[PDB]
């Protein structure tokens, strides 16, 4: 185990009577004109309102949000708030207070410009963080990225705090106050994975991601979803899919219908770059959890093709790797073509969950280097998705041993839908 | 389309003030000493209580449930009951009656015998069943088998009233009174299809299974489930493991987990008879739903071929299809081993999904017929698997078009624990 | 049975598919700004939005409110819509519409003056309503009185549903109808009465209320109450004090407590006219319902008096009362003095519990008429509160078998806290 | 503020993993043949079963119950268990044991005899407890009592944990603990008190009763009330009636609905004595409270008289004091009929709130004491309703200051069915 003790200067708790602590904040609609402010209060339930103002304007505003609390098993949590701040001016730094009663805590982020056809714009990609002292050095790489990283797509599996006796939610407050240095001034966009499904019939603890639902509210309702485990959202030049890879998704299932339907809404006039994310990487040629994806990918994977996606992201595996654009829909049980081929009309896979979970890599590859596989390695690290314009976005891969500025893997995306051309 | 009108006899409704009407049963415990009977009333909520006696021991006893109503968009239901009675006899004719405070009605059911290695029994397999004039010569046809079916394996789908407007559930109220002739007297064991699942966000109706789940209950605590929609009885020599292909089924989630857990607690010796229900067909030869079943099949075929399941029921559907025992569990990505091959550990895979439904068959078949397909046929009509012991199981399949004592395909199973030879 | 025939005009739901009925409409405020838009649709839930604009301006706004449904016992609720329209300006006609998604139906209302002291305003008074021929007479004398009622004062016994079997709640719906033609336009204010209660354990209805709060909404929290059967308003130069006579009221409870900070709340320099509402009288020489405001009275009747009310209204017994500024807050069990006193500090005491019901007057009254009764009179009718500014309100009862135009009773009020002389008749 | 320190050796925890504590036993059904097992674990859900046998006969049986938890403010609270042991045998002692998945513990109950006419059976008076020094007195002077308490008659104010910054609920836990010395062994039967309504809507808690209706449940049901704070029980030659001052009593309203009704099924030929428990005093003489009986009394007073109640018990004044038999129900607004008289179908009026609270006791009285007033003292202390049989009943007060066996006042109460004369 090379979890972080509790004493860790990372989870120390802010000073001041009830003062907010695990903050956090995600897109709050479509868009990006919302904001979705997150924190917990420890002392007493305290005030669910946020002040906030613009440095362009300095009106100041409340919102007021909502308060809730859950058990699970012998734990009980704090105070929980999710406060929507709404009709955002885009391309704006804003200013926020939580804790209008008690201590009072200031931060800022800046919203996202309006969506556009050659709005660039970088995402963070960080999978499977947990809270070794691998994950902290991670987010500080990520922190000091000389690409400046303004939104983290997150792949799956948090705190894991389920490896604890008793799934020990503690764990997830020690994650949450980990990740305020980032989250709380650029949001992270929620992927639910296995360590987040916290089904524990043995402690009476029977409904799935119960903890992880409590503490990170996603915007699933601006995308027409039921659901919080997929959604959707624009930002910038990007349209961005999150899925639920231990969700049900038959056919006719709500996940698989609301997909279907939302993989028809998108609108690559407006958003260029079309980015999937779930915590089960489709396309894995490491020993760890080889094959587990098959399941989802064949439901979805001809319809990433058919929808031109440009990426997909995952985490779950315990390390990095990068697919060659390769598609395995032509199977039909008798015919005999399971085997991938190149397909210039596919995504790439990238399995990213490398961010440190509790310190452990995945080593084990499958040798030789399948076909599909482009690159791969078991380091830790995370990636960066820097979006140019409409046609060019390149991706990079940072390794916790190399500098911050080193990148070990890099490649060039050419939009699927604007200018599609061997990028490989 | 072929759908019986609202005043078909079919659908009469019971007379009498607040009689009880849509009554069915089904086990209401693991092992057959307990069944859950349900009801619903439409005058007044009434009252829950069951009185009961065995045709021997003949005192009459008392069990109390509880009621519930829901509402689906514009659509109020009756007020529905659900009541278990526990310690049964086994192998012993009881009487039940329902709807004490008012109009009473009194039907009967069997026991089944306690769970031993040679204990014979017959089970009628009927899927996606509907409420079209098919669906009731499927019924009749069951009902006068002279196989003598004693409770109905049901592979979902069943009163299709998800394709009325606004998911009409007044067609749940018809379906229960028009099955009432078989369910009230056998136990249905329910398997939920897609028809259940009722998704209609459009109406703000966003439950999975919502009218199903309120009307339909299975006793799916009794194997440590924590959902109805997936759950294992165990009747005279049959384990029976119901799935649900329209839930979660991902590493670690509940379902997965709870399968996994269920196959280990299987005795050969003493239900040598392993089924597994689903609505979706792993295997599957017609153009219709062709390779729906393909997600559920690489998480689960390798384990019903480890524990050697004995036949694995399908619907969906609209058709029959009977496999061979194959498996397709040796792919590897890249090794390149993707074709079913004959292997006496598998199951055989049927497709029985052709009960009526609303009138439709589906006929378009993959061509040529696959090796794996033993025979398929594009007819309405229901099965049964009849076990003699611990080593046969007859199954047949009866057509609508012929005689209720004909078998269109008739096989022998030899169980994949005691006598595992080709079959 | 003198209740109107379910088929008689004034039940006759609204045409075309899914249209709103039974709206109703009642301040959604502490002062006036907001207005509750209620309404029930039966075909199907529809939308819970309402368009609306200013007469004036014209630009057209939508509120979205929620769609509720109930049971009760075998019966079950269409959808009931209640939507709250705020920010509202002052002194101004609106124009509303609800059923946004398949048949629109259009009404309008006046919001009040701002508050103030000389802010005039007439005030309806009806009480056990119902819905009988003499309820309809009622209604009609009230929305034809020459002297425009701006807002009801409903002092409890709506619909009387629950003298039906299973109290068949489809009475509630006729009820909403019938009083549409009215409610649609203006607010009602609402106290809860005994026929309000519902509690029919034989039928396993326990939950008092149940279908009179799903159908009624009001501005509770606004005055800081956490239950919808006491609650306060402020209207024109008026701060009404709503009260639940079937509701606990001992000291400590939540009521109890809520009615001893609102009295200090009350400002007479920015609302000079002070009015109590509750179901069930604390002062009645009629012989039904007698002394049955006791306790209530036992409690209350001393703040009343310290706070200087102007006026008390009450329902529950089917005829009309008007009681002289009377207290009898004094007694200590031993000292013998239990008979009430003329007190100028006092508020009047007015039944008016007569608008119709299910059409039966309450005409056995004590012999002879106690010295703390001013008039009183076993005929239906209703009441106006005519208030003219900070001192003076006039108050009249018109009798159905009267002229439309034509005052039974009628009396000046001299303000308890800007003309306290004495204004006995 | 003279509340024992949380250190005090009344407020211990029992050792052992998830030991419970917080053990507290009232009856669980109308006549006496069930009792409600109540207690808290802090650790972890832990088990609600409670294993259970008579001293008679040991055949352990094991009841099954059910598990809560609330919040208050920033209070959470810990696993809060009620069992129901249903079906007992009369004048049985029983054992029982909770914490059954981890640290037992074990604890004992007589059953009171079937009811009957002439059935003796003495209850102990306590009122406005606490958990000052004060409280822990009067609670040995019961427990000590050569009279032998059965049952404690609870006429309100428990904890009064209310008194604490933001009620600080811990109070609770710690006053269960120093009750469950007695409260652990023989029922006490709770009467809701003001301390008890914790309205606090500054801190959003607005909901009347909720710490106490969490912890101490009764089984209202039994006598077809519809809420907790109502309700009665029959025990011995006992019929008891509990009201709430603190909730509606309207005409109309549930509770006075309910009281007009359970009235007319008390039978003085099974349940001689008829005791009505209150928290709020209909008489008292005393300057604290004075007259907030007042609203209660003019609804309820009247059926009292008429019912020829012997005895009503309240709390609320922090003193002791004894009426006369009289009524005051002539008043008619202008008769001028308001002074009480004496009345020999009027119960006598006991307040008995004297045993300890916070330690204040309240000593200012309306002078001169009112003919009403039979005796009054401004000391704490407990009582003892001493039944006898079916004409005679002893009532004897206790002081703190005097030995546990003598008696400051004491009464003969001459039943008022069987024996109604100037007691
Ligand atoms: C979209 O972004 C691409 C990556 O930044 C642009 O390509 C870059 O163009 C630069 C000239 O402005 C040149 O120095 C860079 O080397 C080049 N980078 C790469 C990876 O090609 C692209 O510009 C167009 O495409 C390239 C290939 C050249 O033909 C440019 O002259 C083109 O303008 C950007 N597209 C647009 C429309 O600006
Ligand atoms: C289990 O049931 C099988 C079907 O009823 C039995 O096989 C049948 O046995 C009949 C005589 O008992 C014979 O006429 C049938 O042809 C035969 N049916 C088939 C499909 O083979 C079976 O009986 C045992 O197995 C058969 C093959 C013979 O060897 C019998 O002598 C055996 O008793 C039953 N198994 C047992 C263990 O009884
Ligand atoms: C406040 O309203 C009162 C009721 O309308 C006014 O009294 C009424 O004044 C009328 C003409 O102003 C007069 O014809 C009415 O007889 C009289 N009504 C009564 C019941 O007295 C009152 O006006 C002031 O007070 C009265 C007594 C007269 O002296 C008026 O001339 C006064 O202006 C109104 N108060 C004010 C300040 O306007
Ligand atoms: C009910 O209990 C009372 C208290 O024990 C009985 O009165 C007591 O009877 C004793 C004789 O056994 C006697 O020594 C006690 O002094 C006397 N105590 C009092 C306070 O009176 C009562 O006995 C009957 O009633 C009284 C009025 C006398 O007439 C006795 O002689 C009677 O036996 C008991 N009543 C019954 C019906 O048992
Ligand atoms: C400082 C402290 O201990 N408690 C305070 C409380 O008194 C008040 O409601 C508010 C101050 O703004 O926030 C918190
Ligand atoms: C985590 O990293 C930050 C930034 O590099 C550093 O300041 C902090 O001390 C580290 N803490 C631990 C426990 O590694
Ligand atoms: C609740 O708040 C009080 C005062 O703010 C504090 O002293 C106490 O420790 C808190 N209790 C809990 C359980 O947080
Ligand atoms: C259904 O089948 C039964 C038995 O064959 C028959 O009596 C009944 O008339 C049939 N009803 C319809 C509508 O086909
Ligand atoms: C409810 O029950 C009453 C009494 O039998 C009956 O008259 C009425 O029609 C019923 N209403 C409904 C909607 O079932
Ligand atoms: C239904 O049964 C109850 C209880 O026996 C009875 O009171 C009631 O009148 C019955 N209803 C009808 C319509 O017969
Ligand atoms: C539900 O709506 C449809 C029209 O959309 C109507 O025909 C049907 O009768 C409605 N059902 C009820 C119970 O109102
Ligand atoms: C009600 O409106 C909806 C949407 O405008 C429409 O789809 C539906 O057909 C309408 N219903 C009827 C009965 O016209
Ligand atoms: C109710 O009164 C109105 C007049 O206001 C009249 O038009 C209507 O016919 C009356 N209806 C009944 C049933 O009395
Ligand atoms: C939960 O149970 C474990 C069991 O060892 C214990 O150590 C832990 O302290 C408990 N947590 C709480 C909050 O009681
Ligand atoms: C309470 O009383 C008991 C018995 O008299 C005694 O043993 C105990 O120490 C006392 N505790 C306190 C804190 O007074
Ligand atoms: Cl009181
Ligand atoms: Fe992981
Ligand atoms: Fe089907
Ligand atoms: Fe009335
Ligand atoms: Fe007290
Ligand atoms: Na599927
Ligand atoms: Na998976
Ligand atoms: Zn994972
Ligand atoms: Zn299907
Ligand atoms: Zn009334
Ligand atoms: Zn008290």
């Amino acid at each position: 185990n090379r979890d972080m003790p509790l004493d860790s200067d990372v989870f120390r708790v802010p000073p001041g009577y009830n003062a907010p602590q695990q903050v956090h904040i995600t897109q709050g609609d479509l868009v990006g004109r919302a904001m979705i402010i997150s924190w917990v209060t420890m002392d007493e339930p305290g005030s669910s309102a946020v002040r906030y103002w613009s440095e362009k304007n300095g009106r100041k505003r409340i919102a007021k949000g909502k308060m809730s609390t859950y058990r699970f098993f012998n734990y009980s949590s704090g105070f929980i708030h999710h406060t929507t701040i709404r009709k955002l001016k885009y391309n704006t730094k804003y200013y926020y207070e939580v804790g209008l009663r008690n201590t009072t805590r200031r931060f800022s982020f800046i919203t996202p410009p309006q969506t556009g056809l050659d709005v660039p714009y970088t995402f963070g990609l960080i999978g499977d963080l947990g809270q070794s002292f691998d994950s902290n050095t991670t987010l500080s790489h990520y922190e000091l990225s000389p690409k400046k990283g303004q939104t983290v797509l997150f792949v799956g599996d948090l705190s894991y705090a389920d490896r604890y006796p008793n799934h020990d939610n503690v764990r997830w407050d020690t994650w949450g106050r980990f990740t305020e240095r980032s989250v709380a001034y650029q949001p992270w966009i929620w992927t639910a994975g296995n360590h987040e499904i916290e089904f524990a019939p043995e402690i009476n603890e029977t409904e799935p991601f119960k903890p992880f639902s409590y503490r990170y509210h996603v915007p699933y309702e601006a995308s027409q979803s039921t659901s919080p485990f997929w959604y959707s959202i624009k930002r910038a030049s990007a349209h961005i899919i999150v899925l639920s890879s231990y969700s049900a998704y038959g056919r006719g299932t709500p996940q698989y219908t609301w997909l279907k339907k939302e993989l028809r809404k998108v609108k690559r006039s407006e958003t260029p770059w079309l980015i999937v994310l779930m915590h089960s990487p489709l396309y894995n040629s490491y020993n760890h959890h080889f094959m587990e994806g098959e399941a989802m990918r064949t439901k979805f994977e001809a319809w990433f093709v058919k929808y031109k996606v440009d990426v997909v992201f995952a985490g779950h595996v315990h390390a990095y790797e990068r697919s060659e654009r390769v598609s395995n829909i032509a199977y039909k049980i008798t015919n005999g073509l399971c085997t991938p081929v190149k397909d210039q009309s596919a995504p790439v896979y990238i399995t990213i969950g490398d961010a440190g979970n509790y310190g452990v890599i995945d080593s084990n590859m499958i040798q030789p280097q399948p076909e599909y596989s482009a690159f791969r390695e078991a380091s830790f690290g995370h990636g960066m998705f820097d979006i140019k314009n409409r046609t060019h976005a390149h991706f990079s891969w940072n390794r916790n041993q190399d500098g911050v500025a080193v990148e070990a893997d890099s490649v060039w995306f050419f939009n699927r839908h604007w200018y599609p051309v061997d990028d490989s």
